[PDB]
C-alpha cells in the first residue's frame, strides 16, 4: 500500500449548467452566484466512500468548446464522467447524447462509468421532467441524480455515486 486509491473524474455538459458550481460546492462548501465561464480547472478532494479512503481528482471542463485535441486527451485519461444538464434548459438535456457519444468514441467502449446529473433542481422554471431524465439514464444503463449547487442537494451523492460506478467497472 503506497497511498489512498485515486479516481479521475471529469465533469462535462453544456455551458451554464453549473459544472463549476457543483465542483466548488463539493470542494469549498461555497455557492458561486457569478457566472465565470471555464476553460479548464483541476481540483482534488479526499473523501471516505463505503469505508475506502480515496482521492478524487476532478477535471472541470468548458461547455462552450469545439473540436480540440486537448479536449480528447483528458477524456482518454478520465475514468468516470458526470454528464450535467440543467433541469430548466432543454437544450442542455438534448446535448447529453452528444457528450455521451464523444466519450464512447474516444474510450472506444460502450460501457464507461457515467452518471447523469440534473442540476438547478431548486429552480421553479423546470422544463425537463424527472421521469424523462430517468428514462434516458435507464436507456444508457447509468444512474441519474438531481442536484442543486445552491441548496447542496445531491452534490456529494453525485460524485460518490460516480466513484461507486468506477469501482463496479473494475
Ligand atoms: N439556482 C441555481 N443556479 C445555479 C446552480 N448551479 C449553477 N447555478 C448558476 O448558474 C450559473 C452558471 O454556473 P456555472 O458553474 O458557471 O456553470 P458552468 O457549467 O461551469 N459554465 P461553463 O461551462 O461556461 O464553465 C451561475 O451564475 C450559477 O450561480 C444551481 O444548482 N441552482
Ligand atoms: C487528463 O485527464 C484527467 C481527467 C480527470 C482528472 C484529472 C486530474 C485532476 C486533478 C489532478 N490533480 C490536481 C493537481 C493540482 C491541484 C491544485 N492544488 C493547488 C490543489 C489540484 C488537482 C490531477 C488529474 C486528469
Ligand atoms: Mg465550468
Amino acid at each position: 500500500f503506497q497511498g489512498m486509491t485515486e479516481y479521475k473524474l471529469v465533469v462535462v455538459g453544456a455551458g451554464g449548467v453549473g459544472k463549476s458550481a457543483l465542483t466548488i460546492q463539493l470542494i469549498q462548501n461555497h455557492f458561486v452566484d457569478e457566472y465565470d465561464p471555464t476553460i479548464e480547472d483541476s481540483y482534488r478532494k479526499q473523501v471516505v466512500i463505503d469505508g475506502e479512503t480515496c482521492l478524487l481528482d476532478i477535471l472541470d471542463t468548458a461547455g462552450h468548446e469545439e473540436y480540440s485535441a486537448m479536449r480528447d486527451q483528458y477524456m482518454r485519461t478520465g475514468e468516470g464522467f458526470l454528464c450535467v444538464f440543467a433541469i430548466n434548459n432543454t437544450k442542455s438535456f438534448e446535448d447529453i447524447h452528444h457528450y455521451r457519444e464523444q466519450i464512447k468514441r474516444v474510450k472506444d467502449s460502450e460501457d464507461v462509468p457515467m452518471v447523469l446529473v440534473g442540476n438547478k433542481c431548486d429552480l421553479p422554471s423546470r422544463t425537463v421532467d424527472t421521469k424523462q431524465a430517468q428514462d434516458l439514464a435507464r436507456s444508457y444503463g447509468i444512474p441519474f441524480i438531481e442536484t442543486s449547487a445552491k441548496t447542496r442537494q445531491g452534490v456529494d451523492d453525485a460524485f460518490y455515486t460516480l466513484v461507486r460506478e468506477i469501482r463496479k467497472h473494475k
